[PDB]
């Protein structure tokens, strides 16, 4: 069974290539060794690419052009449907400057004034049906006609594989193929729409430490990235250094989260990664889009470790907790 070139192959950070049609319309051989395939990456580098999904690439293509139209809006029009509460989750955001004010304690304020502040803008969408929190859409008129049904269309498409995705790692750890149905199948996801302006490469000199998106970790099950061929994206490798995951055409870059990590005993990885200038010297750096729909259990669901992850009760690394708790918590930390 023929395996692709590696996406990823430096520093001891290898991040596999697989063709997701072959575990979707396989014979049971092949579907068998496509989800080994999948669950293998997530338990070594936590990032894998996905070729022939089941999105279509003109479609991918409509969408990244209709979210390049809500970010051409005036910021008036943008900040009208802002983010306002981690609860929600939804609306526009751009992160501004700290401010040194008369509660600001003064060994702070050296830095609060080197600060430089994430040059990106996003817009997130949820399930358009959650009793309590709707998404703040705007108005459609000119280029944003078509906006909403484009992303509740790509909403329930990214949905859908997201529980295929949970299909694979479920055949690759020999549970039953169908586990993590009823404790994803909800769709509490969040479509964050990306924008990283066009910024000159000197901007990064003058403000040391300047990136596009801080390092962090993703905080549900899985991450379905789609980015434009531009780069910038690096992933933390096993020996501790940040390593460019180049763009591959008509690929996506699925990574796992922090409470996927949790939920699997550890023995799936949540990897730390970051936008930083892409590889090329250039004076100035292009606009920069990306797509990342953040994939969770259902709110409801009480995340402990999976069948197959443990063998004694004392391997157990933690307490059972609330999918939806646990999110609110993390999105609620910084503010
Ligand atoms: O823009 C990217 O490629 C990465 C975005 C990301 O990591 C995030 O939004 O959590
Ligand atoms: C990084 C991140 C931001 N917002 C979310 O809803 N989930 C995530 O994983
Ligand atoms: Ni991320």
């Amino acid at each position: 069974g023929s395996m692709e070139k590696a996406a990823v192959n430096e520093d001891g950070l290898v991040i596999p290539l697989i063709d997701f049609s072959k575990f979707l319309e396989g014979d049971e051989t092949l579907k068998l060794e496509t989800a080994k395939a999948i669950l293998h990456g997530f338990q070594t580098a936590g990032f894998i690419y996905l070729k022939n999904i089941p999105i279509q690439p003109d479609f991918r293509e409509h969408v990244f052009n209709t979210s390049a139209k809500f970010f051409k809006l005036p910021k008036e029009k943008k900040l009208e449907v802002g983010w306002t509460t981690p609860e929600a989750n939804r609306g526009y955001s751009a992160p501004g400057r700290e401010k040194v004010t008369q509660l600001t304690d003064p060994a702070e304020i050296e830095k609060i004034r080197s600060a430089a502040p994430d040059i990106k803008e996003s817009y997130e969408i949820g399930r358009e049906d959650e009793p309590g929190h709707p998404n703040p859409w705007p108005a459609e008129q000119d280029d944003l006609v078509g906006f909403k049904s484009t992303m509740n269309n790509f909403f329930d498409q990214c949905k859908a594989l997201h529980i295929e995705v949970m299909r694979a790692i479920a055949v690759g750890m020999g549970i039953d193929a169908n586990y993590f149905d009823s404790f994803v199948d909800v769709g509490d996801n969040i479509l964050r729409l990306l924008h990283y302006p066009a910024v000159k490469s000197e901007v990064f000199k003058i403000n040391p430490g300047q990136v596009r998106a801080g390092e962090h970790t993703d905080y549900g099950s899985i991450t379905l990235l789609f980015q434009d061929s531009r780069g910038g994206l690096q992933v933390k490798s096993p020996n501790g250094q940040f390593i460019d995951a180049t763009p591959i055409e008509n690929t996506v870059v699925v990574n796992a989260g922090d409470l996927l990590a949790r939920w699997s005993n550890d023995t799936i990885k949540s990897t730390v990664h970051r936008v930083v200038e892409p590889p090329k010297q250039e004076d100035v750096h292009p606009p920069r889009y990306s797509i990342a729909y953040f994939c969770n259990p259902n709110h409801k669901s009480y995340i402990e470790a999976i069948p197959g992850t443990y063998a004694a009760e004392s391997e157990r690394k933690y307490e059972g907790i609330n999918s939806g708790k646990y999110l609110v918590q993390r999105l609620a930390a910084t503010y």
